[PDB]
């Protein structure tokens, strides 16, 4: 089962900001930019599809959401050096920060993906308690936004991403996820 925290197809999104799209070599931004970048990572992503779907079922989170996060954080591993981000702080496909959590497992295995996803479900649970009035799908978006900037940065539904990296974290991840949803995740 994977619908415990909501469904990504029901989340409204404005996609990648131009700050995310331009460095990727696109001349346009928004949802189409997020989907094109997600398509570029699909071959690399498919290498971990079995593990991503397995962890999603295990934690009751959509495999599509895990894939969107992996695409944004590390381009499915293409941007990493032995699992490390370019500043040496982030580890693995989902980039768990070594200064905040001791990384577990190999950089591209089930243990790592389970750790990153558990960190995500903890943020979703925090937003659920912080905004009880929101719908489940709204809380899922808040949860994803907090994965980048912390629960303290989510003060409203409308402006949640301001303050995240490129001011578009959840919006961009949700769009990439909607793409993976249509392509096997």
């Amino acid at each position: 089962r994977t619908d415990c925290y909501g469904n990504v197809n029901r989340i409204d999104t404005t996609g990648a900001s131009c700050k995310t799209a331009k460095p990727e070599g696109l001349s346009y931004c928004g949802v189409p930019a997020s989907k094109t970048i997600a398509e570029r990572d699909l071959k690399a992503m498919d290498r971990y599809k079995t593990i991503i779907k397995k962890v999603g079922e295990k934690l009751c989170v959509e495999p599509a959401v895990i894939a969107g996060i992996i695409s944004r954080e590390s381009h499915a591993g293409k941007v990493l050096k032995n699992g490390w981000g370019d500043r040496g702080n982030g580890f693995g496909l989902m980039q768990v920060d070594k200064r905040s959590h001791k990384p577990q497992g190999t950089w591209n295995g089930e243990v790592h993906i389970t750790q990153g996803t558990t960190i995500l479900t903890d943020f979703i649970k925090r937003i659920q308690k912080k905004f009880p009035s929101w719908t489940k799908d709204q809380q899922l978006k808040g949860g994803i936004s907090a994965y980048n900037a912390g629960a303290g940065n989510v003060r409203s539904y409308a402006r949640m991403d301001i303050g995240t990296t490129h001011d578009d974290y959840a919006n961009d991840v949700v769009a990439r996820a909607q793409y993976y949803k249509q392509h096997g995740y």
